[PDB]
Formats: C-alpha cells, sequence, structure tokens
C-alpha cells in the first residue's frame, strides 16, 4: 500500500531481562512487540505487562484449542495487557468468534493466521487459506497473518481481505521476499533484528530496505 | 481394544495449588494429568514439575507454529518435566518432525492432533484427519488425539493408526460418546471431573462407566 506500514519485532528470546533490553534498544525502530510462547513461558505472562511499557505488544499464541480452553487463553493474554491475540483460522470459526468475542471485552484485536510462512504451511494450510480468510472476515477478525514467503499467496490472501490488516513474518531468516511490503500492513521480524551483533542498526536498516 | 486403558485428567484450573489438590484427590483414579496453557499461564511452567509427582504429565501445548518456535516450546515442555507434547499435524511435518527430534532428546513422547471434537474441527481440520494421520506416523509421533464426539470418524482415525496410541476428548461436557473406548487407548475428561462438587467420586464413577 501507499500508507505507512510497521516493523514488528518478534521477540523470541528466552529470558525475560534480555527481552526488555533487546526491546529497548531497538524501541525507536519498531512499532510494537511481538510475544510467543517461548519468552512467555520463560520469563512467565507477566513479560508482557513490562514489554507493554515500550510498544503494543502482540500474544503470538497461535490460539488453536476448542471454544471453552482457547477462550481463557485468549482472556488471559488480554488480562496481561496484550494489545492484540494471534488465533489458527483452521481450528474454525466457533473458536475464532469466541476469541473475537473475548478480545471486544478488552478492546484488543484478533489477527487470524491464514498458512505458515515454512514449508509445512503448503502441506494442509494453503489449500484452505483463502476459505481461512473468509472465515475470519466474518467472524468479526482484525487482521490476518500470511506469508512473505510465498509472494503470490499473499498477494492473492490481500485481494481477497480487502483492506483487512494483514502481518507478514518470513523476512530475514526465513528469506522470504521483501515484496511483501506491496501487499503487507506490517512487517514481522525475529532473527533478523535480535540474532545480530547490533539489533538497533539492523531494525534501521531493515526500515530503509523495506522502504517503509 | 482389549488391554487396559487410561483415564486422563485434562486439568484446566488457573490456580497451581488448585490444580495439586484436584490432582492429589483424583490421583486414585486417573493415571495421567493434562496440563493446558489456561493453567500452565496461571501458575507458571514449572507446576508440570510439581504435578509430576502425581502422575505424569502431558504437556498440552497444541504445538502450531514454523519449526523454529515449535521446538522452542517442545524444549521447554520437556525440561519441565512433561512426559509428553501435544502438537497440531495441521502446520505440516517439518514441525512434527522437529517436535519428535526435540522429545527423542528427552525420552518423551509427541500426540498429534488429527481433528478437534468441537463443531469448528469440522470446517478444516476433518477433511484432512487422515493425511494427519500418515504424516504423523512417517514423522515418528508416539500417538493420536482424536474425537469422541464422532464416532464414526474416530473409528476412520483407528484403522488409519495402525497401533498408534490415541487418546480421547470430548466426554463429559462436550457430551461424547462412551462408546470411544472401544478406540482409544486413553480417554480425556476435564470438566466432567475437576467442574463439580466431589471430583474424586466423579473420576471414580467415570472409570465404571467407561469400563476401565
Ligand atoms: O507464518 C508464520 C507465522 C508466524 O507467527 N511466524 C512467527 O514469526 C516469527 C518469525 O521469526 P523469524 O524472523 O526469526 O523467522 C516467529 O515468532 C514465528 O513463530 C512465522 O514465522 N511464520
Ligand atoms: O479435540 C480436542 C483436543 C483437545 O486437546 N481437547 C482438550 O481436552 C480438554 C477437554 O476438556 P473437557 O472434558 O472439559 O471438555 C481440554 O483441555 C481441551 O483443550 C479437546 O477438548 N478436544
Amino acid at each position: 500500500g501507499s500508507h505507512m506500514k510497521q516493523l514488528i519485532l518478534a521477540l523470541d528470546v528466552m529470558d525475560g531481562e534480555k527481552a526488555m533490553e533487546i526491546a529497548k534498544k531497538v524501541a525507536e525502530h519498531v512499532d510494537r512487540i511481538k510475544v510467543n510462547y517461548p519468552l512467555v513461558l520463560s520469563a512467565g505472562v507477566g513479560i508482557m505487562k513490562r514489554l507493554s511499557e515500550i510498544k503494543p505488544v502482540i500474544a503470538d499464541f497461535k490460539i488453536a484449542d476448542v471454544p471453552y480452553t482457547s477462550s481463557l487463553i485468549a482472556r488471559i493474554a488480554f488480562e496481561n495487557s496484550a494489545e492484540s491475540v494471534i488465533v489458527h483460522g483452521f481450528v474454525g470459526s466457533d473458536t475464532l468468534r469466541e476469541v473475537c468475542r473475548v478480545a471486544e471485552e478488552f478492546g484488543g484485536k484478533v489477527y487470524a493466521v491464514t498458512e505458515l510462512s515454512s514449508p509445512g504451511g503448503e502441506e494442509f494450510m494453503s489449500a484452505v487459506s483463502l476459505k481461512i480468510v473468509e472465515k475470519a472476515k466474518e467472524a468479526g477478525c482484525h487482521g490476518l497473518i500470511a506469508p512473505s514467503t510465498r509472494i503470490e499467496r499473499l498477494r492473492e490472501i490481500r485481494k481477497a481481505a480487502g483492506d483487512m490488516e494483514i502481518l507478514c513474518p518470513g523476512i530475514g531468516a526465513q528469506k522470504g521476499s521483501i515484496e511483501a511490503v506491496k501487499y503487507a500492513d506490517g512487517i514481522i521480524v525475529g532473527r533478523g533484528i535480535y540474532a545480530s551483533g547490533n539489533p538497533a542498526e539492523e531494525a534501521r536498516k531493515l526500515r530503509r530496505v523495506l522502504k517503509i
């Protein structure tokens, strides 16, 4: 798009003090911080509250259960200051709707995964990815996760999604295409930022390369 | 089957001490304790070590990410005394293989989800459930999660699985069929045990009803 785009740090380290260090030093160059289970299991879910004072936090919990337990997971995420949560579309509309319902209580957002950026995502997810877009839209999801590693599919997802927010992982370690910026609203980068000698410099340079 | 079957407590409460009280109370009647994110996020991942002193612990983390992240999550589960982990087959063979590889380091087991017992599981998972069985078997998974709520499909899954271990949730709150015992090696029950006035009595009576 023509509009301002985000750089989102996937803070996949396994020490909370290290996470805080990295977030603080790259803060000038990143718009939101995505936290996944390796960090939350290592540091405690409370790490999201601490990180949220630096940038808004996406709870990347890949919620993928029946509605009852999915509801509880979403609630815990929002109780711990997450601005948004990530849910798998493949587990069905009932879970999508319930996670969206919990989110609304908190003014939070829900992102539905279409297909993973890894090769494994092609085995089952790719076949239903566009249908997931449809279901996520109908369920009231606020956005989508879609892969930079399959640019032709990312374009197709954008066409099906309209102006729905799309966040794209895969650039850097997974060798995704920087052309993803044409279709994405936010670019997610983990290793390309934190697994470096100078994370702040890498984040700075990524913005330049992506032209965002 | 003709062999001894397990009753597995899905301990989906959100206080560690409460979990320990319930686990101790029902220990005489249950064979393993399944722990999911509502408890682990609430009490800390260390609750698995405490629970493992009562019965072996299945880390029901619905692992559903790219291999890199999935590997880290599996490792953390096993470092915290889990005897096994649960992974979604839907995310692909690369993640299945990696989670199995981590499990082998610890002598742990991996169960692959075929299709969720909730209605949403019919939307996308049902259509590829049998292929997931094939991929899980090929990847080296030690078992499957399959639904008591769709008994005809459970039968098909058992036939495709050969002698892979199958654990079946859905009995009690989700109104799954007790005929699942015929195909399952273990029966998972959450609310039917813990959401009651007398969990030990409910677990005792469940064994009789299931004839296990
Ligand atoms: O399709 C997806 C969806 C994701 O959330 N992710 C997540 O985005 C991050 C990518 O990190 P990295 O840039 O180091 O490859 C990880 O946290 C991963 O779990 C992904 O890689 N592919
Ligand atoms: O297909 C599945 C797979 C599951 O792991 N589960 C899990 O099994 C447990 C079922 O609990 P309950 O008996 O209260 O319905 C929950 O922890 C749930 O996440 C399920 O219900 N269906």
